[PDB]
């Protein structure tokens, strides 16, 4: 759920954006990463994915390849290039506050949905 103080642009940045990063980062990267996320939420978020690079590469995915969205609904687009990504996925057992994560770097195309002015992600697909 969207903390309604931010906006669909500033929780995709919140959750999936660590702006001009390391690509590889340690195991613990996601454990500690997560937390900015999860206390907002009112349980551990079970997967999530950041990107590493500079925003406005992020952004530039908005003009980029249009694609259709998952759930068919919006504008979708497919980036130019493979992103740095670090996939988390929540270990069994967790319950907040006690969210531990699995890390794991990647190289892949990422899909997001874009909307608004500015014209930026709002959604991860």
């Amino acid at each position: 759920m969207r903390p309604p103080q931010f906006t669909r642009a500033q929780w995709f940045a919140i959750q999936h954006i660590d702006s001009d990063s390391s690509p590889s980062s340690s195991s613990r990267y996601c454990t500690i990463a997560m937390r900015a996320i999860n206390n907002y939420r009112w349980r551990c978020k079970p997967v999530n994915t950041f990107v590493h690079e500079p925003l406005v590469d992020v952004q530039n995915v908005c003009f980029q390849e249009k694609v259709t969205c998952k759930n068919g609904q919006g504008n979708c687009y497919r980036s130019r290039f493979r992103m740095h990504i670090t996939d988390c996925r929540l270990t069994n057992g967790s319950k907040y506050p006690n969210c531990r994560y699995r890390t794991r770097p990647g190289r892949r195309h990422i899909i997001v949905a874009c909307e608004g002015s500015p014209y930026v992600p709002v959604h991860f697909d």
